[PDB]
């Protein structure tokens, strides 16, 4: 993720000129390359036109580039375009809505498992860590830098997230699917337990908890939902083909024809075509941000930042659910009591 | 379903052109036959156009050839198939949600029904079933492959969905309208006999148990309302009609006219029409994927997975809450305890 | 409603082209009235044209036809009607979400109102048949079908959904406003006096009753909004308008123009304005359908099916709180028990 | 609000044209003055070119009919209009659902808070009345009609929704912040104290009035915000000079010039610049059914029925929770108990 | 913000022409110096035409502006810009929809956190008070007005928000990350303290509280989630480099050619470009637009009023949970009592 929202709080005079100074997580850094591919295949066709054809080839060449002109329109590339983007865009909101957050069950967990002796603490450090141990299950599942720190289940016990004994129960269930859902199943028993001893003391609040806890899990399956169901390989498939055709079509049709032969419109060789390069960054650069979105949980500079959100939960959790537990200070009158 | 997800993971130079090489669940797979067919109808009319037609049936020709390609933009196929495949993907992706799926279920059950005896593994077992059970009856309503599966409620009993008894009492029950919902009712019935018994300590986990199970027995009624109340046929067939009526017309408006002529815009006999060749492409594909994606419990390539989901879900849920009901690690001191 | 989701399972050679012969729902039986209108008007213009007009009004009728050619387009009828019919059509799965379906409520009642004998069944069945009595009065409110089906109270009542006596109650309550709400005030007052007397055994399954009652309540209430706010009129007419206009300026614009007079575009007399007529068929009967959906609780083929839904709610609500209160298969081992 | 859904109910051969010929709700009643104003200000021109003008006057104006015909299509009047208009009629379906409704609250009131007595009679009467007072304030402060209904606070007492004991104490509280959140406050104390006293027999119960209370609250708050936050003022000013600003340039550009002259597509003077006319009506109509939807509770005859949505609230909640109370018709065994 | 709601309420022959004079909030403010520097540059230009080339140089730069005028069409503006600014649109109504307010949770802090008593009140103000800090602390975290009034947690604690003691606490909490989640747990922590000292009298009440305080805390949090992932900087810079391009390209394309010349649609010289104005105005200005909206928390006239906003929160909450705690007039009968 590269935030800015700070620099842009206010409308001024530069607008997002100084955004436009940026580099990481950028468009030149996404579109250098095949804007660089598309000069240059450009350039060649025009060297060849302008060196090695004869005058009859030239003549058949410029028929060409006039029909190529004329009927690359007929490529709809705003329309797929347009479509593949906005379902591209929802879906990255969707998908970072449904990252594995902790922060209200550890709310229900600080207010609802008591105690501040070495088993209430247990309790509660432990329920919060199951939650944290799904979150990175998932996410070494879908993230492929979570995974990268996280390789075999090893670097999750290395890590903390899981007790050795945890891990041989953990691969002592026969099951071929996924196990994220496993750390769940543990809360809502540990939950079970915590009631039944009157560490959770009212139904209440056991019934707040397992609500929670099928938000959260929830949340993982969501995660699990969008990794599994892609966007349709069909859209994405048709939609590079709209992009590259209009462009391999815009490498003949949008070639500066000689001067003197007078075909109209094309009076003028500036050897540059700058606003097909325009048009090119325009249109592949979009269809290059919908690659870096269309999968949120990799190693883009904007893709989400998996690894921080897993330590950041782990810790404010750990820190709300064991510190802070029933550690306030004096009620005491406020300023504005009287 | 045909994921990819892990391969789009970061933004690369060769973009999505990798992925253009698949071929299950791509583009050509679902269009090529309809792309030959329109290829070879164009081939002939050009032939006939070239080979049998009079001179003067030559020019008529193209006075007819320069009339389709004037006015085929008439039809609005953009406008029509835009909002067409909006529709089609909203449901799309709104079916996948309501997928009868049993975790929630899962986890509320094995936080609330107890007992390691015999009885309290067989309500367990017996709430996840009939969970499934529902699961099972309406995809077998709505999906052809799961229809395959189970063509008859004796297959459902011999997958073990079912027993023998529950079958006699299914068949037993006096309607005409779709019974899936009635393991729901079961279902109800069973954690009312629960609770009596004691299996359910608290009125809020049964309560919370009934919650769940009203939001499982809506997805499979959300699935059982997408069915029943397709897109409506007008839009399909208007949508329909404007994709073949605008490459009919094409057929005609698009072909390559005689040089000799001079006819505007009409210098080069290229023999292929491949702008428009790509045109079909683009307007026919994005029609032929909201055919796809119209009803997505199909056999398609890139359809839902049903059956796996069925399984998974099964394995998943008899594994929660029998096999790890109330079997946790030992409490201990994570390793930031200190 | 006119389903054809099994039809559309998966994607074959021949797409839709299958639905394109249906009649029932189609659009043809919706448009070809207009469209039969809209030719025989253009037929009689340009017979008047080529008959009856004087060679001097036919060269100012070519300049009309010209004129009329070039500025319909000034008309912004894509504009509206795509605004229009995207707004019609979020609506009408609206109010398919909102019919009154008595399924969760069923669940919960035959989950929480216990009693075999003949009290704890007439508190079952008579707090089912007063939600399917609110979703009744509440529908011969909102749809044409349903109020032919029962033009008075006294239909209802010998329908079975309302007693004798409940109706002396319903007319005896003095209230000008629509009393679909009615019913759903007694269903809370029976839930309350079963609670008091113990049929409701805890104060949670009360409290989900009386949550499940509101959900219900509201979606009626959602079909009375539905219903008393329509579409804005000022859309209605102007979207109207624009089509009307449009294609009134067509009968002139779209004529064929002799090919002596060597006008541009016009050296070519089909007699049949066939892709003029194509372009009505697409925006005209985009109307069409908007005219069908905006209100889909009447007797187009493919409006909701509001008896069919009221029959079925009644008979399996029935069914699940009478026939199958608790009433259980034995609870057995499974197949996949060991 | 002008209602229309019974006439549309069916698709039938006129379509919306018998809608045509409304006057109330109606776009020429919301347009006509406008459409008056643009066709004497263009026909001022005309005359002005046709008698006044010296012909080289003439010959320089003929010059900037035709630039401004040529430019008049760079302003983006369907981009921006198209932008406002949905985001105008997104937040008027909000809006509406917003409406301070009590149906909801009058059910659970009833269902929960008990006693035949003079006291029960008087916790529920005033429970529903805090509810229905809430409304009231939050409507006068944001609707024009419910204010000339209640200029004062005098009037609110005046109608009944406020006794002068709670006058005195709404307005000896001390503060500068629209009050319409006090009654709610009202409702959460009188629970309390009816739970404390035992009229609500059990804590679900008072938890459930409570969480629609707070509905019902955030209801009226959304209202507040609605009201508070309105459409961007940029945006207002962008797309009324957008609209403006190009039938400006249309009073010029779309002027007759005298077909004498031969210039291209001027060779035909019919007076009335009828396309420009119907252009103006649909760009500067949409623009003016934005208008009178922007604020939807002002006193236009498509406007929100504040008054009668408050007087109907009112009457349905006294009768639910006074007359219907504990009022059931005997239980007895339906048509179809056998 | 700029509220003109109340101008709108009906529909009038002006329309907003009246708002057309509006400064602050206004189009104009934010637009007037880019529409002033893009004049200057195209007179610049101009006059360097008009009085400083050569005959030979005016010829190439006439053919320079026939090329830009030809080609700028092809940079996608209208495309690139609506999506964005739908974007941001979407964006600025969700984040004022989750700005942190109190009333929810000041309605169920004065019905279940009970006593006249300093105790009691002093649990009444906490709670409140805690929840208030919450909302300071994320808007000072996302709000550069706030922070300017908060600069240090030192400008917290002296403006009533946070007591010393609890301004050690918060510092003493070991954590990098934003502590604006500290409050709501203390929130947690002194509701379970109520509850079992017996201020909060029932499980249920606890439980609503707890509901309550994790809606509001969620709503924090939204807020931590828009700030830190801000709309992707590769959409901001494309857009912006597709306005300022386009608009470059145009400062040459619509110069006004010498008139002699006798080129096509260029024989009227106004010598200012006021179509080319108007479109920099609508484009320039949707983009301008998108800046103020894109953080909506600065400190443009119409970003939301987020001082504004804690002060009457604030204010609201303590009267609600202090001075109007178990305050009630009389039960009175109404009006319509008989
Ligand atoms: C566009 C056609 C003419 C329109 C006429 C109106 C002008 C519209 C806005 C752009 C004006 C330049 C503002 C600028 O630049 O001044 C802003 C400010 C001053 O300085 P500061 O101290 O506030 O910082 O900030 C800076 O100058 C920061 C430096 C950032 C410069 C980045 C250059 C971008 C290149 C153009 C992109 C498009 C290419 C086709
Ligand atoms: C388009 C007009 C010119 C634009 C100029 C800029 C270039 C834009 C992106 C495309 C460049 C080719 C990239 C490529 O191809 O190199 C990427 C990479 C290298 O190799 P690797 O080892 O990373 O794998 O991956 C591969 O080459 C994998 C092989 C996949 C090749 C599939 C061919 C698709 C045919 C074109 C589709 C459009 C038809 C009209
Ligand atoms: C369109 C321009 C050329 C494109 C070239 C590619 C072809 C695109 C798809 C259409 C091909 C015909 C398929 C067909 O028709 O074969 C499918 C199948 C075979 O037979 P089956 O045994 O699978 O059944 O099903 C049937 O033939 C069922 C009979 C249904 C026929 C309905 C006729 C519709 C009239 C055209 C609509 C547009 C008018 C402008
Ligand atoms: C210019 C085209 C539209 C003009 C106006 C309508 C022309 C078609 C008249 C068809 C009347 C159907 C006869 C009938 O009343 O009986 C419907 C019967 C049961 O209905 P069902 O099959 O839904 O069950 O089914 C059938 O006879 C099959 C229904 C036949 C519909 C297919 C023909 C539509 C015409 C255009 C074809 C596509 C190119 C535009
Ligand atoms: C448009 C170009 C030609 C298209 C050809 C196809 C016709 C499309 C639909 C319109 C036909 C007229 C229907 C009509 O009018 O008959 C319907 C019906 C018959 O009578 P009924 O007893 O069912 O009632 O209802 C009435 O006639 C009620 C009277 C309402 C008349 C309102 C006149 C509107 C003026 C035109 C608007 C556009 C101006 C540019
Ligand atoms: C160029 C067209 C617009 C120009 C400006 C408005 C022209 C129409 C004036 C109609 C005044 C209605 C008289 C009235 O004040 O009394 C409305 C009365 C009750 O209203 P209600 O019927 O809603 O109940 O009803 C009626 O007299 C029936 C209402 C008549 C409205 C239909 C005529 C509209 C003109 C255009 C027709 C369509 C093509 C553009
Ligand atoms: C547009 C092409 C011709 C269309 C012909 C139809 C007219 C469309 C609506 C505009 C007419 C002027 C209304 C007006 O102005 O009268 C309204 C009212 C009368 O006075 P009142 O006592 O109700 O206040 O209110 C005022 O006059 C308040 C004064 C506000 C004046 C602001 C001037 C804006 C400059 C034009 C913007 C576009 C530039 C390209
Ligand atoms: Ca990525
Ligand atoms: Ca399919
Ligand atoms: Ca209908
Ligand atoms: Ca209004
Ligand atoms: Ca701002
Ligand atoms: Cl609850």
């Amino acid at each position: 993720t590269v935030t800015y929202t700070a620099r842009v709080a206010k409308a001024r005079f530069g607008g997002f000129s100084k955004l436009l100074l940026l580099w990481r997580g950028s468009i030149y850094k996404l579109l250098w390359r095949e804007l660089l591919c598309f000069l240059g295949l450009f350039m060649a066709l025009s060297a060849a036109y302008r060196f090695v054809l004869t005058e009859e080839q030239k003549r058949y060449f410029e028929k060409l580039v006039l029909y190529c002109d004329r009927y690359a329109s007929l490529i709809p590339v705003s329309f797929v375009l347009g479509f593949y983007v906005t379902l591209v865009v929802h879906r990255w909101w969707n998908q970072y809505l449904s990252m594995p957050l902790t922060d209200a069950l550890m709310c229900v967990v600080v207010g609802t498992v008591h105690g501040h002796d070495e088993r209430g603490r247990l309790y509660r450090r432990t329920l919060m860590r199951y939650a944290g141990l799904s979150g990175v299950l998932i996410l070494r599942s879908v993230s492929t830098a979570v995974f990268k720190r996280f390789p075999t289940i090893d670097h999750v016990v290395e890590a903390g997230f899981m007790t050795r004994e945890e891990r041989k129960k953990f691969e002592n269930l026969n099951s071929s699917y996924n196990k994220y859902w496993v750390p769940c199943v543990w809360f809502c028993n540990l939950a079970a337990q915590a009631r039944r001893e009157g560490r959770i003391r009212d139904n209440g609040a056991f019934k707040l908890l397992l609500e929670e806890l099928n938000v959260f899990r929830s949340k993982c399956g969501m995660l699990f939902h969008y990794d599994w169901i892609s966007v349709p390989l069909v859209y994405t498939q048709v939609v590079t083909i709209a992009v590259y055709s209009y462009f391999l079509a815009c490498l003949i049709g949008r070639q500066f024809l000689d001067p003197a032969q007078g075909y109209k419109d094309h009076d003028l060789d500036l050897c540059v075509p700058i606003f097909t390069l325009l048009q090119f960054f325009f249109y592949a650069g979009w269809l290059k941000v919908a690659e870096q979105l269309i999968n949120p949980f990799g190693e883009d500079d904007d893709d989400f930042e998996t690894n921080f959100l897993i330590d950041r939960c782990f810790q404010v959790s750990m820190l709300a659910v064991d510190e802070m537990y029933d550690d306030l200070a004096m009620l005491e009158k406020d300023l504005y009591w009287d």
